[PDB]
């Protein structure tokens, strides 16, 4: 928290900040000037301040120009061309000066106004001084410093330098320099693990090729250059083993520097180069194995260096030493099996850059070894044993080094040797001098119940209680939660503390307790206060604190509707009876005719069928059933009522009624017989001819006759010969008597072809004439041989109707006409829709005892898998963000004292596959859904008939059951509206339905973009609600704005689903999800709150954040990690614009509609396919994913293999992020390997 305090200081009191680096400059100028443009803005002439940012010179004038202009609204004057504006006179001044905010200047310039005297600087409120340490000298800042101090009122100068410690005399000069900045600025100074000094003892070779390398390289001197020098300094470090293997690497490229070398006198030079360099190369004769060592031969250093590690980041100097001590470690490792914790990595044209970014992806292996420009801009994680063979030559190198040892119990230790030792600890007495004065200038236990209760509490203890819950509250890498407090020193002695705990907690009041004393005993007590009242409000306890899967799967029964059951008419009850009405209203279109046969009309048959139905059935829509003729509207319509039988007449009925279902259409499977008294469904199907009647003369001419069961005898004799009655054959149902005996085949009557004759012409080579192919293959004595043959047709075999897809006497004639057949034909596809439409209404009036019509219940009930006209996608999506929007808005309006974290967990486990399996089982929805494929013979199982499974029962999955309890919230959504799907949510069971100038000073900004994207709030509070982060700690009227972000993220969701589903183009299930998931992306709002100036309102103070926020922002006006605040605070702002219009959705949908509009358009018009989907589609046999691989750090890895391709992993927060990361990333190399 010191960047923080620094801040807080700055605001209370003018400052010296000394950042390390100019970005920590800029983050401090912007974030401070931003705090105060409540007091730059104005309208009137005296009642507005302005800030001025005096630069050093001309160059730095665009940088913070640039800072200011895109993260703040303030509009930003500059004015750096010393002539240009020496040129100027005292009419523009004053109108640039009222023109701008913000001005940036030079210090001559600066000056050069003040003489003037057109900017006083009684109106500039920050004065800025850039390099401000220049002041010591005759720098023109002085002036400007000694006008300031001869003026009474002075604005809050914030000095702002990086040139101070950094002195030899600092012991003393730092203190002089340090006292003379305050008395010149008139402002005070403000500025923001254990040494082991290790010895080394000397080692020489027993030999002295050492020395000898010392001869031979000063010889080189006495007569390229570059190598020279990078030879001795390796050399020097180590056995000659490593040092041989760097000096191969060096001939290697040195053998082709020399082909590539311009200069053929450099060249002849490095080819003797060559021959000095090859002394090392010849000189193997004076050590042994390099791969069989006994360390007798190494370097002391190495020495330490492996008995610390036996006990137990390396920063270095040159790449060699690096590489060198990265391959001894190896080998010792090698060589020594003890040193278990041996794991070494190492760091230091565009390729090999990006490998350095991959090999700090690695930063797992403890051991990072790395170069001397690791010291800054890494974040390098938390070391416990930091080994330097060096020491810090400077001291801003010492300290920022020595800080990241962040361990409990530290060592950072310095590798010296034993005479240079004395000059290590003097130079780290120094610097243990300077940072001692620098960082001096910067400077009744609790019970609930003593018979049980809680552990007994300590007073020690209550401050670590309050400091673990601020733990436990959520917080993002951005943000520290930590509590505050401030003694209140009195002049009694006895002081109290105020403890402000974290923005988020609900204890958004001031804590404070007692005075006392001591600061531990007040301390203490503040904390056990607190504590206190956080057990009361109800966050402390008394401690002081697989279903819906896929792959389950069961057998339900079936769902026969509760209107015909036990419906069999009988006599001494009336009976309703329903005519089957047919239109066909779409012949089939000539062009597709690939039969060319004309259409049989069957709406103009005095003939049909009907239903005599004792019981009842409620009246159902008529729906449409694809014949050979096209399509025929069906429609159950009653025709009489109140009317009995006699028991002969039922008997009579009966047995037509399984004649129909056992001869004509033969559904009779042996698994079936017959049972109407015994089956769960019995009503009858009866004939209705115009006299509607139930023609009982046809019934008794159709069972009268000797042809019920087997083709019957024929009448062909030579007195009394068959004739061709040409009238018996107009309208008839052919079966052939010489073939498919006891199984017999039926045609119909196409035409008669006159024309054609038994002795005409015969199609087939092997006959002439028809009379000859009987006679030939089925030796047929045909008494006649003159006759008009007749054209035939098969009858249709198919039974799924649901979606699109002769010689007279030698055959006898069905009873029934050919249009009964055909209408028959069209029967148990009718029979399927009414139960299935029964089903559906049953389903309708259960849950709305107005409702939504029975057709779309039923599609709402069908799975993808019956491959019907219908599906379920669309609803489902629909319905799930009903669901989910729902469930957010009461869990927001019911729990407002529990944070964002609870509200998750809750409402996860509300909207979970788990719960929604169970709530749908509970309405027995399992027993209602249409999955398999219509197949009669199959699955279905006819009135009147029971098994004497796959007839009664249905395998579904749980998830299925969670598709279709939101498939019917999404079909209430679509056809009654919201309160209808609010109660239907309920009826399932869930129970989804029942300061003043510190805003004024913290809202005021905000009047443009208000203006921007055309509304205006009632209650400002909500904006600060919206653009406030969990850092900005200098808000306590309102929370953080991650509450609202929840429902606000909810609220986009569903609005941009309803938009897509309501498209005149009709997209499909799998663009739907396409532009949901492209559409819902945090990067996609992230793009949009930084295209339409979000950026320049947020409000947080970290600075990390800021520099990300700079990039992305940076990045979005030329056209990268993107940062989540930008898309989390788009989200906010759309829930504030929710709960300030008094619950509207209307009012978003009209403030957000103009900016995603675009968005939507490009993607509608080109809909980006999924990265997994279309490496999964491009790749399906060889790419393969790994399942999700917990990371040590939580996150979440994915591997996936493209077999003979390569191998590609990804990490993200989520495994559907990971994966899409890793397919990306497939797809990319795939792409670009293609």
């Amino acid at each position: 928290k010191y960047q923080v305090e620094l801040l807080e200081a700055a605001l209370d009191h003018n400052t010296i900040v000394c950042l390390n680096t100019g970005s920590g400059k800029t983050f401090i100028a912007v974030l401070l000037t931003k705090e105060l443009a409540h007091q730059i803005r104005g309208d009137l002439n005296p009642h507005a301040k302005r800030t001025v940012f005096l630069v050093n010179s001309a160059n730095q004038v665009a940088q913070q120009v640039s800072a200011v202009r895109t993260h703040s609204d303030l509009k930003v004057g500059e004015y750096s061309d010393l002539e240009v504006n020496a040129s100027w006179t005292k009419e523009r001044w004053s109108q640039e000066f009222t023109k701008h905010q913000v001005l940036i200047m030079t210090c001559y310039v600066a000056l050069t106004v003040l003489k003037n005297g057109y900017l006083s600087l009684s109106d500039i409120n920050l004065l800025v001084f850039d390099e401000c340490h220049l002041a010591i000298l005759d720098h023109p800042y002085r002036e400007i410093m000694k006008l300031c101090e001869s003026c009474p009122s002075c604005p809050r100068i914030l000095g702002l330098t990086a040139s101070i410690l950094n002195g030899k005399c600092d012991p003393e000069e730092l203190e002089e320099k340090i006292q003379k900045l305050e008395r010149i600025l008139r402002s005070d100074a403000e500025t923001a693990p254990c040494e082991i000094v290790v010895d080394c003892g000397p080692f020489t070779d027993r030999s002295g090729l050492y020395e000898r390398l010392l001869m031979e390289l000063e010889a080189a001197l006495d007569f390229s250059k570059q190598i020279l020098s990078d030879c001795r300094a390796v050399l020097v470090v180590l056995g000659p083993w490593c040092a041989d293997k760097v000096a191969g690497m060096m001939v290697r490229e040195l053998q082709k520097y020399i082909k590539h070398e311009q200069e053929e006198l450099h060249r002849k030079f490095l080819l003797f180069t060559d021959t000095l360099l090859r002394k090392i190369h010849a000189l193997c004769e004076e050590y042994f194995s390099p791969a069989s060592l006994d360390l007798k031969y190494v370097t002391p250093k190495v020495m330490k260096l492996l008995e610390i590690l036996r006990k137990y980041i390396i920063f270095v100097e040159r790449r060699y030493t690096a590489v060198v001590l990265n391959r001894l470690i190896k080998e010792a490792g090698k060589q020594d099996p003890e040193l278990a914790y041996i794991s070494s990595n190492f760091i230091t044209e565009f390729r090999k850059q990006e490998e350095v970014l991959r090999k700090f992806r690695a930063h797992e292996t403890n051991l990072l070894i790395a170069t001397s420009v690791v010291e800054e801009g890494v974040d390098i994680p938390k070391c416990n044993l930091v080994v330097r063979f060096d020491l810090p030559t400077e001291y801003r190198s010492y300290v920022q080094s020595k800080g990241r040892a962040r361990a409990p119990i530290s060592n950072y230790v310095m590798l010296a040797d034993t005479d240079k030792i004395k000059s290590f600890e003097e130079d780290l007495k120094t610097y243990k001098a300077i940072e001692k004065i620098l960082r001096n200038k910067c400077s009744p236990p609790y019970v609930l119940r003593p018979d049980d209760g809680g552990p007994r509490v300590t007073i020690n203890t209550a401050i670590g209680h309050i400091n673990r819950y601020c733990a436990r509250l959520p917080s993002d890498p951005f943000t520290h939660l930590a509590p505050k407090c401030r003694t209140r020193e009195l002049p009694d002695g006895t002081f109290y503390s105020t403890l402000y705990l974290p923005i988020n907690s609900p204890l958004r009041a001031s804590i404070v307790g007692p005075p006392m004393d001591s600061v531990r005993l007040a301390e203490r007590v503040v904390a056990l206060i607190c504590c206190e009242k956080l057990h009361k409000i109800g966050e402390l306890d008394e401690h002081l604190m697989r279903p819906g899967s896929t792959k389950r799967r069961q057998c339900y029964p079936k769902a026969i509707p509760e209107c015909l059951r036990e419906s069999y008419p009988k006599p001494d009850q009336p009976c309703y009876l329903y005519v089957i009405g047919m239109v066909l209203t779409t012949p089939l279109p000539d062009e597709l005719n690939f039969r060319r046969r004309k259409l049989y009309p069957p709406e103009d048959t005095t003939r049909c069928f009907g239903i005599l139905t004792a019981k009842p059935i409620p009246q159902i829509p008529h729906f449409p059933v694809y014949t050979r003729s096209g399509e025929v509207t069906i429609s159950i319509e009653l025709k009489k009522s109140g009317f009995t039988l006699s028991q002969q007449m039922l008997e009579l009925i009966t047995r037509l009624h399984q004649y129909i279902f056992s001869h004509i259409l033969r559904l009779e499977k042996p698994a079936l017989e017959f049972k109407p008294t015994g089956a769960e469904s019995a009503y009858c199907v009866l004939p209705l001819n115009v006299v509607l009647d139930i023609d009982f003369k046809f019934m008794e001419d159709i069972e009268k006759s000797e042809a019920r069961i087997g083709i019957p005898s024929t009448k062909y004799s030579k007195e009394t010969p068959f004739v061709f009655k040409l009238e018996d054959y107009q309208d008839a149902v052919i079966i052939p008597r010489y073939r498919n005996f006891d199984q017999p085949h039926r045609f119909y009557v196409a035409d008669v072809y006159t024309d054609l004759t038994p002795l005409s012409k015969f199609p087939s080579p092997e006959y002439e004439t028809f009379a000859e192919y009987y006679k030939t293959k089925y030796n047929l004595d045909l008494t006649n041989l003159n006759q008009p043959l007749l054209d035939v047709d098969h009858t249709s075999s198919r039974l799924n109707l649901l979606t699109p897809r002769l010689v007279p006497e030698l055959c006898a004639i069905h009873p029934i006409p050919a249009s009964l057949w055909r209408k028959a034909v069209c029967l148990p596809s009718i029979l399927y829709r009414l139960h299935c439409l029964l089903t559906a209404e049953e389903l309708r009036a259960q849950t709305a005892s107005l409702g939504p019509n029975p057709g779309l219940i039923l599609q709402a009930l069908t799975l993808s898998n019956a491959s019907d006209g219908f599906n379920l996608e669309r609803l489902e999506m629909l319905g799930d963000s009903f669901l989910k929007h729902a469930i957010t808005t009461y869990l927001f309006c019911t729990y407002p004292d529990a944070h964002e974290g609870r509200l998750s967990y809750m409402r996860s486990k509300k909207v979970s596959n788990c719960n929604l399996y169970r709530l749908g089982k509970k309405k027995g929805l399992p027993s209602r859904m249409v999955v398999s494929i219509f197949d009669p013979p199959v699955n279905w199982l006819p009135p009147g008939y029971v098994v004497n499974d796959l007839h009664t029962e249905q395998c579904i999955a749980d998830k299925s059951i969670a598709d279709c309890v939101a498939a019917l919230l999404g079909c209430y959504l679509t056809s009654c509206g919201e309160r209808a799907a609010q109660l239907f949510l309920c009826s399932l069971g869930l129970k989804v339905l029942p300061a003043e100038k510190t805003l004024n000073h913290l809202i005021s900004g905000f009047e443009t973009f208000e203006k921007k994207i055309n509304y205006r709030f009632k209650n400002k509070a909500y904006l600060l609600q919206a653009f406030t982060h969990a850092s900005y700690h200098y808000n306590t009227i309102t929370d953080c704005y991650q509450r609202l972000e929840f429902l606000g993220d909810a609220i986009l969701d569903y609005l941009i689903t309803k938009h897509l589903y309501e498209d005149p183009r009709q997209h499909s299930p799998g663009v739907l999800t396409d532009l949901r998931s492209a559409l819902v992306n945090n990067t996609i709002f992230a793009s949009l709150a930084v295209k339409y100036d979000y950026h320049k309102y947020f409000k947080a103070v970290s600075p990390e954040l800021f520099h990300v926020i700079d990039d992305f922002v940076k990045f979005q006006l030329e056209k990268i990690e993107v940062p989540k605040a930008m898309g989390d605070i788009f989200a906010s702002l759309a829930g504030a614009i929710y709960m300030d219009s008094g619950m509207s959705l209307e009012v978003v949908w009209q403030v957000y509609y103009p900016m995603m509009q675009p968005l939507i358009e490009k993607f509608s018009a080109n809909v980006p396919r999924s990265p997994v989907r279309e490496l999964l589609e491009m790749e399906p046999e060889t790419a393969k994913f790994s399942p999700a691989e917990r990371t040590y750090d939580g996150k979440v890895r994915v591997t996936v293999e493209v077999v003979g391709k390569g191998k590609f992993k990804g990490v993200g927060r989520s495994y559907r992020i990971a994966k899409s990361a890793a397919a990306r990333r497939a797809l990319r190399s795939l792409k670009a390997n293609q």
